C-alpha cells in the first residue's frame, strides 16, 4: 500500500481567515445553519475533504481561523474556496490572511515516511501549520549528505512519536518551498518538540519559516461561529 | 524566422487583481457583458493582444485573478489597462495587486530558445508567474563560466517538454530584473518542474523570486466574474 | 519548590491592543464598568490570571495598551482573549497588534533562574516586552561554549537586582523562539540594563529581537480606559 | 558656465501620486481647470518649475501619476506639494505614494557630468526613476579604486547617449543616498540601459535601488486626468 | 556644569503625525486655537517642554508633522502625548506614524560631547532626525579600537559647527538602540554633513538607520496648522 500512497496525487490547502470585527453581528444561528449545510453539502459531494477546521484565536494578531481541506484535483479546492469566500455569510465577512497550498509527493530518501493526511490518520486536537524555505545551496549539496543530515534530523524527534508531521512539497503554489503542518493532542507536546528540533544541523540550511499558525481542533462549525469578534 | 522573432518588438503584462468584497454584487449578468465587449473591442482594435485570464483564487491572499496581455507599444498596454480600471465595473470594483512587466529580448547564449508567446504557441491550461532578481555579480560572472551554468539550467529541464518557459527580461519597467512565466496543461507538472530545477548551480545566483502567482486558465470573462466574490 | 517551579505548566499571552481613534467616544463610564466586571469575573474563574494591565502610551505608533495575562492550559487564554474581544466594549473598539505567546519551561543550564511571574514576585511599575529569535546555529553549538556565553550573559547583568527578568520558551506558539519581558520600578533601569547587556558574546548570536513594547502598570481599568484616544 | 552649474543649488522632487478609485468620478472638466490654473500659477511665481508631469499607470500597482519638479529653495517645494494637495481636487482626491527628495552637487570625479535637467536639456518622452544606495564600505574605499570603478561604469553607457542621466545626492532627504532618473525618447533604450548596465563592477557595492517608477511624459495635465480611475 | 549636565535625567521624544485627508477641514481657526491653548498649558504646566514643531511636508509620504518635546519622567510625556491625541481637534484628525523615544545619558568616551537640547542651545531652523541601530560586535569590540572609530568619526565632522547633533541612547524605547537629531539653519548643511560622514570607519558597523525625518521648524502651531491637507 505505501506505493499507492507515495503514488497517489493529493492537493492540500490551509485556508487563513481573519474575522473583521463588527461585521459578523450577535445573531449567529442561521450563519452557523448556513456554514454547515455549506460544509455538508461539501462532505457530500466527495470531491474537497475537510480535514479540520481550527480555531487560531490568540495566536497572532492577523489570523482567527483556519481550514484544512485536501482534493485529487487543485481546480475543486479553488471551487471550495471560492465558494466559501460567496455564498457563505461567514466567508463574506472574514478576510483571507494567508494560504498554505501543497501538492503530496514521495519523500527523497525515506519513502516509508508519509505525511499524516496521506495514511488516513485521526487528526489531533492540536496543530501547528508554516511554511519553509530551505538554503539556496541545500538541494545541490552532496546527496549522501543531504541524507544524513536529513536522517539524524528525522532521528532527533524519536521522542515525539505522540506528535505526527505533514511535510508537502509547495513549489510553485506560492512563495515557499515545503508546508509544515504538526498534529498532536497536546500543545505543549508540539512547542517542546519544536524546541528539541533546534539541536540538529539541518537547522544550519533554513532561509525562511514564517508565519506560524497554531490553532485547536473544533468538533463543528457551530463551536468557531460562536467565539468570533464582531 | 528566428531572426525576426528575435528582433520583433514586444511588452507583455500580467496584471493582477484583487477582488474587494462586497463591490461586485449578486447580479453579475450586465458586468460580464460590458466586460467581454471590452475585450472584444480590446481584440477587434488589434494593438494589444490578450494571451489570457487567469484565476488565482486559492493561490495567495492577495490575488483574485490575472490578465497576461501583449502589445508592440507600452502605450498601448498603459491605454488599455487605464481602460479596463476606468470603464468597466469589473475594473471599477477591484484593486490592482502586482504588475509585471517586460519587454521581449533576444537570449544572451542560446539564441534559439525563445518565449511561448513569442512562437504563438497555445497557452497552456494552468500558468505560474513570477519576478526574478540575480545575484549581484551574476552577470560580471565569467563569461563562459555563466553560459556552463546557464546550459546546465537549460538541460535540466529535459524531462519537461509539456512546461513552456517564457523568460523575459524587465529591467527598468519595476522592481525584477526578469519575468518568469511557466504554462503546462497540469499543475503538478509545473511543481515537478520548479522541484527539479532546485537542482541546479543557477540557485547559488538568486536574490529574488517572489511573489508567486498561479492561476487557471479560463475560456471567457464570465467563468472569472460568476466565481469572484460578491 | 523549585523542582516543582521548574515542571508547572504555565502558558503567558501579553496581548497588544492598538485604540481606533474616534471609536471609543467620550462618556466612558459604561465602558470602564462592563471592563472592571469582564476583568473581576475573569480573577473570580480562577483559571486565567491577569499579571498586569500596561498602558504603551508614547511607545510606538500602532500600540495603545497591553494585557498579560497567565494560565494553565492554552484553551483557557483562548477563550479570555476571545471574550475580551467579543463581550466588552473596550474590546470592540481596539485592534489586535501583537501577541506573544509562551510556555513556561525550566532553563538548558541554569535550572535556579525562574521567570518572575513564576516565582510569584509583585510586578513592576515598568514593563518592557519583546521577542527573540537566536541565531541558527546557536543551539546546535558546543553545550560547554553555549553554556560559558549565557553565564557570562547572566553574569553581566549583576548589577541590575531591581530589575526582574521573565525568559519563556516560545518555539511553535508564533514566530519567535522567546518571549522577554523585564520589569522595574523605574524605566531608566530597564533603559540602562538593555545598553549594558549590549557588552556581551552572546550579541553575537541574535536573528531577531523586535517589536519592542515599553509600558507602564496601571493600578485599575478605569486608568488605562480614560487616557485612550478618541 | 561649468563652475556656476556645479556651484548652481537646485532641490529637486518626484512626487509620486496613487489615485483613489471612486473619488474623481466622471464629469472632469472643472477638475482639468483647476489643476491647469495650479500649474499655471506656479509657472508664473517664477520659484518652482515643474520639469514634469508623467503618467504611470500599468507600472507598478502603487502608483498612478508623478510630478517632477525643481526650486532654489526646499520650502519652495515643500509650499508648492503642501499647496497641490490642499487647494486642488486632484491633489485631494489622490494619496501620496512616495517622495523623492534631492540637492544638486558637484560630481565627485568627473565634474563635467552633470544632471540633464542642471544642463536644460528637453525632457525626453519617458522617464525612469529610483532611489539608490551605496554599500557601506563603498564611500571609504580606497579613493582611486573608486574612481576607476566609476569611470568603467560611465563608460559602460557609451552605448546610450541618447538616454539622459541624472545622478542627485540624497542624504538626509530621505531613507537613500542618491536619486537616479534616466530620460529618453523610447522606454525600449532605457530597458536595454539597465540591462546592459548590470555587466559592471559597480553592481559590487550596491544596497538599495527600489523602488522604480516608470513614466510617460504628458504633454498638459487634462492628458493625465483623463485617465485616471474614476 | 558639565557635571551636572552629564548626570541629568531628560527623557525626549520626536512624535510624528500623518494628516488624514478630509478631516481637518477648511475652517480651521478654532482648530488653531485649541492646539495653541494645549501647547500654552503645556508650557505653563512646566513639566513637558516642547523644544519644536516641524513641518514634514514633502519629506517622505507617510509624515506630515513632528512634535519633539522634552520631559524629566516618561509618564509625562505619555500623559503630553495621551492628552494632545485626545482633547484636540488637531490630535484627533491626525494618525501617529512613528515614535522615536531617548533618555539622556553620558557619552561612553568623550563626556564633553553633549546633546543640543541639554545644553540649552537655539533649535535650529531645519532638523533631520532618524533612529540608529549598530552592528552585532560593536559594543564588544576592543574598546581601544571603538573610541579610535568614534574620535575619528566625530573629527570627520570638524567642518560643520553650525550643524548641531543631539545622540541620545534609545533602548528599550522601542526598535532601536540610537536617536539622532541633526539642526542646522539651512538644509544644504545637513544633507552635506550627512554625505561627507559616509567617508567614516563607523559606517562599517551600521545595521539600521532609516526611517528618516526631515523637516523646517515653525514658529506656532497656526503656521503648521494653516499648510496641512483638508
Ligand atoms: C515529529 C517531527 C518530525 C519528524 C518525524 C520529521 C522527520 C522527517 C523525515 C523522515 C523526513 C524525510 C526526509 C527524507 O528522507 O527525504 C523529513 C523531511 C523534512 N522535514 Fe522533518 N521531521 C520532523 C519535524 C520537522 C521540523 C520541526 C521541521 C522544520 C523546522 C521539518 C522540516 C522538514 C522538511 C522541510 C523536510 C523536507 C525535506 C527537505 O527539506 O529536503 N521537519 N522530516
Ligand atoms: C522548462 C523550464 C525551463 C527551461 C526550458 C529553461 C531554459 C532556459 C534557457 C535556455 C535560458 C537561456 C539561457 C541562455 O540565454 O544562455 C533560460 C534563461 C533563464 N532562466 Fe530558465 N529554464 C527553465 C526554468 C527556469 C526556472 C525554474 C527559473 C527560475 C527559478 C528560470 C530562470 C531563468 C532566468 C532568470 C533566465 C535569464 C538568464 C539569466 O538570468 O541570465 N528558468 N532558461
Ligand atoms: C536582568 C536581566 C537578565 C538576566 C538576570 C539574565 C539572565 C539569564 C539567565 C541566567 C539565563 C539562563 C540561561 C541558561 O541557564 O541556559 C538567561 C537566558 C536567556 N536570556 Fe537573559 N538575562 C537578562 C537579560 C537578557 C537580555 C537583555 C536578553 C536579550 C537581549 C536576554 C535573552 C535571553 C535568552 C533568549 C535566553 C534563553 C537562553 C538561550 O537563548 O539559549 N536576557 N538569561
Ligand atoms: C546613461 C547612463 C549612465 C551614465 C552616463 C552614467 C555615468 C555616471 C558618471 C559619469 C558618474 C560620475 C561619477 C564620478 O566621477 O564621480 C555617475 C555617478 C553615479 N552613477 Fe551613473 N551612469 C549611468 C547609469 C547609472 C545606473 C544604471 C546606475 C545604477 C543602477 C547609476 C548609478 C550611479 C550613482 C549612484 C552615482 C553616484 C556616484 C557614487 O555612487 O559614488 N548610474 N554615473
Ligand atoms: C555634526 C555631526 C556629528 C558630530 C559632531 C558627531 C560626534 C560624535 C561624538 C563626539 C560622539 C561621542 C562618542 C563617544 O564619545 O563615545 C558621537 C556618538 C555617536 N554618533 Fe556622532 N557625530 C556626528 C554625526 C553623526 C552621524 C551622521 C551619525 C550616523 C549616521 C552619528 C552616529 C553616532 C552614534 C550612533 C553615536 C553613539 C556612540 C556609539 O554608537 O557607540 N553621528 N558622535
Amino acid at each position: 500500500n505505501f506505493e499507492e500512497l507515495n503514488s497517489m496525487q493529493r492537493y492540500s490547502q490551509f485556508a487563513v481567515f481573519r474575522a473583521i470585527p463588527g461585521a459578523l453581528g450577535s445573531d449567529r444561528a442561521e450563519i452557523v445553519a448556513q456554514a454547515q449545510s455549506f460544509f455538508d453539502g461539501l462532505e457530500t459531494a466527495g470531491k474537497v475533504e475537510v480535514r479540520g477546521i481550527y480555531d487560531l484565536a490568540g495566536c497572532r494578531a492577523e489570523a482567527d481561523f483556519m481550514i484544512w481541506w485536501i482534493a485529487e484535483e487543485f481546480e475543486e479546492i479553488q471551487a471550495a474556496f471560492a465558494r466559501f469566500r460567496r455564498e457563505t455569510v461567514l466567508g463574506q465577512v472574514s478576510e483571507v490572511a494567508w494560504l498554505g497550498n501543497s501538492l503530496h509527493r514521495p519523500a527523497e530518501f525515506n519513502r516509508s515516511h508519509l505525511p499524516s493526511f496521506i495514511m488516513g490518520e485521526i487528526p489531533g486536537d492540536w496543530i501547528t501549520v508554516y511554511p519553509f524555505v530551505r538554503s539556496y545551496d541545500w538541494y545541490i549539496m552532496d546527496p549522501q549528505k543531504r541524507r544524513k543530515i536529513l536522517a539524524e534530523h528525522g532521528q532527533a524527534a524519536r521522542d515525539f512519536p505522540d506528535v505526527r508531521a505533514n511535510t508537502v512539497p509547495a513549489f510553485a503554489l506560492g512563495d515557499y518551498e515545503w508546508m509544515l503542518a504538526f498534529e498532536a493532542p497536546r500543545l505543549d507536546r508540539i512547542v517542546d518538540l519544536m524546541h528539541k528540533m533546534r539541536y540538529t544541523e539541518a537547522r544550519l540550511h533554513v532561509r525562511e519559516e514564517t508565519p506560524f499558525f497554531t490553532g485547536r481542533r473544533v468538533s463543528e462549525v457551530s463551536e468557531l461561529v460562536n467565539v468570533l469578534p464582531g
